[PDB]
């Protein structure tokens, strides 16, 4: 936030922000999509029900896990609406709390989205580290990340990125996430997986949500916080889901009525605007194609940009290695820039990154991406 | 359980039937009711995240609206404030907030008939929510001696939840001068105030009457808590929109709050929804939608008080020789009828009129299409 307010009260007429939580545009512009713009809203302004309009639910679940999955079919997977995938988050992490015996831990990776600490410290679980990131490639560490699941308690919670891990972009492959897997079902571990940025990752809305599909077979219960927020652009509309897999259509109505409990006293009842939209859209097939396309744009936008950054760093004469830079996915980059050449950037140059050299790629773009990719060489050269 | 009720109000075929038990406004002819101020506000041209504590300019609308235009506590920056997810949030947050500035908070004192969801709200804050005397049930009215008599009991810096109007759900409120007795009580015994206000000008369809409460107790104690719903007098109900407001010593006090507020909000939700907050903001800046927006409720405030008025003029015209004075003494959409048990089971099974057996009807299912059945099957149920 003070990033944002210092770039703000920045006079520099070449200014450029990396630091931004929010997809842009090519004109670094603020996008709403199409299918969006296009979706048929409700006619009143009744409360929906604490759970969450139900058309909305079921187009969330049937797009997390597919049209065809037998957990669905059974009915056993509970769940509701929630604020964004950070009210999934919460709503989640208060549930285990309640119901696992001494679920007061939990574990993600050792870079990770700052607000996870928070979100579950407030449900009384602390967040505590496995190997992730590895500093020297900007890159992933599979064997540590294997060796510190297979090491923790049986029976701990574990917390994943399901694609477009934030803030480094450093995901498993599809081979890595089925030796991953594997150990969380040896190990009998219960697998939360945050799944922001489905479809928005790769363009491909079944790939990116692979890991909540292969685990939901495999496990007693798989947890999914699921946002719409940037996958639909809806941001401050606050839309997204909580699943949580159970042994049957039985159990699944008891923590429905379950999560009804914590949602009550949180807020009573979610907010519409949001549900109207992704419901109109999962159920029209103009809208939902259009969407598909639009995810495609976004994603090959972002992919895009990341791999011109890299040409243009080695056309301006850098001789150091940023294939991390393309590797790495979604909106968010390690860049493996240091705190001091962060700061640099900042002084002489008015761009604006994390200090641990995270850079919100979206805010790159044809009209910027020549000049920052310029100063970037001239701070590490 | 309003949920139940309606599920099988919807589910009964009988061609005669209404529903008294929901939570909703409605119009004469049964239809929500889309304010057209709310139609004609202006939206944002973007969807990107408003800030954690809500889009600036909706939080100070709704300060002004909530405390007046000459509140020297808001003049003073002594206020701490921030958008909410209807008046829910604010009472949730408020609550979580309250061990910032109060000692040994572990209890809530609130009407002894009251909000439902209060108790497992507060109960989620860590408090234990305790009774203080004040509907009457022989005469569906207040119990004022002992109301004051609970609050000056209370050890000392207690938190005392109050209805600031249209006390829900039995629409017995204290008139100001029973409020004035009410606040030099809590301000004698140092106790804290958490003002529920969910109707404001909803409920006579004056603001400033109706807000009342919080305006006189903000001069008169160190920390007011208010939590503000939009949801009934802007008919925003599902968009989930409503404000916190806690007063302090000084600027100082309330920046260390709202900061504390941010990391309340941040691990429960993020930041809160748009939709509400444009309206409300380009509502209350527009002098032309502020003054629709003021007619309009008036319409609705005068149609709650008009068809109580009918229903106790049809009891009569039926030939009930009971007392229905209560009806139109109440104020606002819940009317606690005095039916007992009982009488609400007969009027369901031989009536299909439908309220929670607590004997509580929400008026706004009242209108000029089933006042006259509803009246008569009240009657037969009563005589
Ligand atoms: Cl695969
Ligand atoms: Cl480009
Ligand atoms: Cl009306
Ligand atoms: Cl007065
Ligand atoms: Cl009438």
């Amino acid at each position: 936030l003070g990033l944002g307010q210092d770039f703000r009260m920045d006079p520099a007429k070449r200014k450029v922000n990396l630091s931004i939580g929010v997809y842009r545009d090519d004109a670094d512009q603020p996008f709403v999509l199409e299918c969006v713009k296009q979706a048929t809203l409700g006619t009143n302004m009744d409360y929906a029900p604490v759970t969450g309009i139900a058309s909305f639910v079921e187009e969330a679940q049937k797009l997390c896990f597919g049209p065809t999955c037998a957990a669905l079919r059974d009915g056993r997977i509970a769940s509701c609406q929630t604020l964004g995938g950070t009210g999934a988050l919460r709503i989640g992490g208060d549930l285990l709390n309640r119901f696992v015996a001494n679920c007061n831990r939990i574990y993600g990776p050792d870079v990770g989205y700052p607000n996870h600490e928070s979100i579950f410290a407030k449900a009384g679980m602390e967040l505590t580290p496995y190997s992730y990131y590895d500093p020297a490639t900007k890159g992933l560490n599979l064997a540590g990340m294997l060796e510190c699941l297979d090491k923790a308690p049986e029976g701990s919670v574990i917390l994943v990125h399901a694609c477009a891990h934030n803030p480094t972009g450093v995901d498993p492959t599809h081979d890595d996430w089925r030796q991953v897997c594997d150990v969380i079902k040896r190990r009998n571990h219960i697998p939360f997986v945050d799944m922001a940025y489905q479809g928005f990752a790769t363009g491909q809305l079944d790939y990116d949500a692979f890991v909540p599909r292969h685990l939901v077979d495999m496990v007693p219960n798989l947890i999914v916080a699921q946002s719409f927020s940037k996958n639909f652009g809806l941001y401050g509309h606050r839309c997204g889901a909580l699943h949580i897999s159970t042994a049957s259509a039985e159990e699944a109505k008891r923590l429905v009525s379950q999560l009804a409990l914590l949602i009550r006293p949180m807020y009573n009842n979610p907010p519409l605007y949001g549900a109207w939209v992704v419901s109109s859209i999962l159920k029209d097939p103009q809208l939902t194609a259009l969407w598909k396309k639009e995810l495609k744009q976004m994603s090959s936008r972002i992919a895009e940009v990341r791999k011109r950054l890299v040409s243009e760093l080695k056309a301006c004469g850098s001789v150091h290695d940023w294939s991390h830079i393309e590797r790495q996915v979604g909106m968010m980059a390690y860049t493996g820039l240091t705190r001091e050449q962060v700061e640099l950037l900042r002084s002489e140059y008015h761009i604006y990154m994390t200090l641990n050299g995270r850079a919100a790629v979206s805010g790159l773009n044809s009209t910027n991406v020549e000049y920052v990719s310029q100063a970037i060489h001239n701070v590490t050269k």
